[PDB]
């Protein structure tokens, strides 16, 4: 290997510049597929990577795994084999009643929830989204006919606590978190997530070029259980978005 | 009148409900001149106020002052006089070689130098542009072939000390300050001026759309005393740019 | 001119050591006329400047607009004019319920929640002002007769949610905003204002003397509405104090 | 399946109440194959579980992915599931002279540089470890005749900036960890590693009992590249003492 | 003297290595009578020290005053004068309902609620104790059949508001600190003192080693008034465990 | 006794409503002398209370010991027993270059390097000095023609580091103390204490009035071993000039 974790050389890349990064390795066949030829380069740890082509040129598949400090790994280790742009897809729980299940969110940047974003720019610095590629992420999203929310994602590195869930172990939720989530939500903030925080506040201070789209699974203000067309339909609209956005970023 | 400061009424504006907020007083009857049926409103402490009129539709344009204090007082009070986007523009120093004078900056995001941001959310919010008004602006430069760059700028309360002058009474900066340009600028910051963190922190959070350009007149990496002549060009450039965004959020 | 922002020149000031420093550039041609042979010498953004003359010794006049920001302009370029003494003079809310209206408040130190105090000083130095100027301040109004408190005074960024203020667009203070003014009550603050944090610690930490006097037009304990002679009656007295504090000063 | 992300359900278990816990999944089967009746239990994401059985008790051994965040899911998911001791296992990089490559460290507390544990505790709470976790690793590892360093380990959100590693796509540091690790070493801190901070604040601060042993792999004071052989040899060695730790703690 | 302080020589010490350091100067003679040859050495402010022998070696006791100022100043100065571990010994009050009157507590580590530890590390280093004389503290206590829980200790700058203590005279607690206590409980901490927070971490980050017990006289959660004879009986008792403790560490 | 540190009751005060409160225990007595019929109350702890009486008035004098702990415990219990003003007097080194030893130095207001005055106020409150106290002590020291300085003290919880001393047991200074002298030299701080950033707070914050001076025995810009003489004589004039303010006071 080329570096420390993912188990690449740079030839497994064949001059990708562009990678779409989901958290869920398995997500990472689902997408190559989308595209042509796709072959399975490489998995370790909860770095999953395929390779594939797009328009005749290629594209990589890599997860990142949840949180910051996997994410910061790939998206560095990622880089020093020659990626330069960096297009994150996932599932979400929207967190304002306006937002639909099936709609489409687009982050132009995100509350900093996280420790790693700290470690490439002090708390002042914005974790905002590359400009191109949030348009390419909104056109694409317009040009299937998505329900399209376009603005702030609060990045947090727990799912439980920094969420305000309370059906855990404990039931409870430390000071600072506890109402958090009704602070955010009068701020319009759209969702929670547990990347991008980290992902954009890398991306932009490094010159690196970041964005990132959701499907909608579940509203927390209207909570629905979704059966699994639902999340699978809700998946595939979210990766047929970022698949085009890809191609408009190539 | 029916607010505080700006000494204006609610029917003063005819149902206006967009606002280009210079920081300079005197740059407001140069912004209002573009347009149709232009009128002086008020003028109250950095408060300068003219109404005017594109396509039809009534437009403000409403001085800031200098600073995120007396920025916030005239975005609350022109809010509260049915204003729901408002568009910054200034003339500003850039702090990267690759960017030139009479090139034109639109922000995505600011870093947080800024105290009254902190008045309407925590520090790890980001101080984040409305993707609708960055749109328009990066259009509109393209609209009179301006060169444009987007991304990330610096917010600070003071000009002096924040942006690390050192022609000055006492010639020292403190030491937080002391070094921040450099760690910026690594980070790919664009330039310093003295109003969007509070301007976008406070528009983000509670859904009022905000964007900013400004017209770069001196380049502090390669730094040149400025023309007369290049700073009247520049700035009526930058006005035009901010008109025509306007237009288009109409 | 000699400066970047105040436009003006080291001979304008005719020797002055030291000004008078209202927020409102309107008050700037009322103080300057209780002294002898007032002139006008300039006026952008929100620096109204006037020289006269008190005692046959040439004093300056100079309107800082709202908050820290352009406060610590107007405070850096008159000390690069050679001003070394700062007497703010404004008019305000008291928060406690034993100050009446037409009281004097004299700050002796300010709450600092504020930013730019912060590009000159961290936190934990205090916004203190200047012993010399304090005992003037108090000699002065004790002089003409006048109900004055001596104490500390809370300094904040914004008119709106850092004073608590609720009626507003969105009716919503921030959390970290909410309930503080019953700790600043707890904790004897007199009043609110919004440049003094800056002001005092800019000075305290370069070596310049400043002070400040405000006249009570509000108790937010016990509110009434002012009448316009109330408005007149307590500022006119402010003044007084402020110039006689000058005498002694200078 | 009874939990978000772990795949598993309560019968799964067994009624087993101790999980030990490295971060690659790789290491899962490892571990569970020192013990009897290994049985893989699921691989989903970062997080692979097997159960095996230690003196006729059912133990746990599932991998927490790199970072706080998805060590927080699993750690959370895995209590919902009857787990009340926690063990981690890593291999790891020295930062003191006078401990040597084969060497094992047990931790009794965690320097804070990750942003989950604070999703727990404010950061003046320590990261510490349970104490009869801790002592049963000493016994543990002097049972096997080991070389043991017992101290403070640095916890780090990131592989590269927060270790203070310069071989990067940047090659640079931000300010505030610049210079952090000849810090950390004049402090006594033994090593870097990614999950533990998160580990031991979670657990200390809801009752449950959690504790770290790592062997060292590389001496970044005196930085050989390691040996294959002698990797998997500190890596069994380190298995073996956390195996023998879950006996003592059963 | 050899010091600043304490009015101490290195020839007083006569060549004692290890420390048993009380907060109440008071204390020293009580604990140096339990040892052979108990000599008084000096007494200055709040540090009184004593010298004997345990097993023919020469030991010191030395009185920290209340606080981690103080408190770094008698570590401070006796490490200057050879020694290297250092035993607090108390009497507290407990915090959890578990807890009886007349348990002992060992500390594992403190919460930092105070300012001197931040001296010597920031706020994410651990306040831990040594395990060595952790280990001695709770071989002693059970030694002697002493009911003993072993965790966590907030060490607070203050006996009354950082301890939530309301009656006092102004029978109120700053925002910050009201409801510390239950968040404290929540999160299993044992009870409050004074001066650990500045001993573990001043000694963990100097290569010195540190412990502490304490006598339970009351408890908060079920408070009754301590007897003369129970406050005699607990104090002997943790005495009596901590020269045990030091007999095993010599 | 009527509290549970001092060992006083409130009968024992007669009637007294200012304390004169020195740190060393010793410099009780020499206080009380120069009043009329001086009587020892108390000695417990750091804590050794004399009573005396000033123009038929009854004045306690009580040490707080070193640092923002013992002297908030020491400052509440009085207050409980009815002080109402609190004059501290010191001897201390100054950090200014025009400062000479024998000179006295009035303290406005104190930067907060402490932790209890955290306890009383969040750090953006001045840790400010009242007015009438700081008057009564500049007109005291006028009063036997002594040398005054008025202005800020650093107020830290340690000797060693936090007042930037290196001839000490490890020879070294954290990050964040590491060159902060420098900075407040700067700012134009006059030299360190280790109590009154506490005591200032802590009273200003509760409508308590509190003072400090001290006598100038060392100034670190130029140091001198000082000559026992010196040092008793002005110890003598410091004393002085508090008692004196205190009849100003009463
Ligand atoms: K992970
Ligand atoms: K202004
Ligand atoms: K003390």
């Amino acid at each position: 290997s080329d570096v420390f974790h993912l188990g690449l050389t740079k030839n497994d890349l064949q001059g990708a510049q562009l990678a779409i990064v989901p958290g869920d390795p398995e997500r990472v066949e689902k997408i190559a597929a989308l595209m042509d030829k796709p072959v399975k380069l490489a998995s370790h740890r909860e770095f999953t990577t395929w390779r594939a082509e797009l328009d005749g040129k290629p594209v990589i598949v890599c997860s990142t795994g949840i949180g910051g400090p996997s994410t910061s790994i790939a998206v560095e280790e990622l880089a020093q084999l020659g990626i330069r742009t960096f297009l994150r897809i996932g599932t979400t729980g929207a967190i304002q009643p306006h937002i639909n299940v099936g709609d489409v969110l687009v982050t132009t940047a995100s509350v900093r929830l996280d420790g790693a974003s700290l470690h490439f720019a002090p708390l002042e610095f914005p974790a905002v989204a590359d400009f191109e590629c949030t348009t390419a992420l909104v056109e694409a999203a317009k040009s299937i006919g998505a329900t399209t929310h376009v603005g702030v994602t609060a990045s947090s590195d727990t799912f439980y606590p920094g969420q305000e869930r309370y059906d855990t172990y404990s039931g409870r939720v430390v000071r600072h978190f506890k109402g958090s989530m009704e602070e955010w939500q009068a701020m319009g903030v759209m969702n929670y997530e547990m990347e991008s925080a980290t992902l954009l506040t890398m991306c932009a201070s490094q010159g690196l070029r970041a964005g990132m789209v959701a499907g909608v699974i579940v509203n927390r203000t209207q909570q629905e259980i979704p059966n699994a067309e639902t999340m699978k339909q809700t998946e595939s609209h979210a990766v047929k978005i970022v698949v085009e956005a890809a191609r408009r970023l190539l």
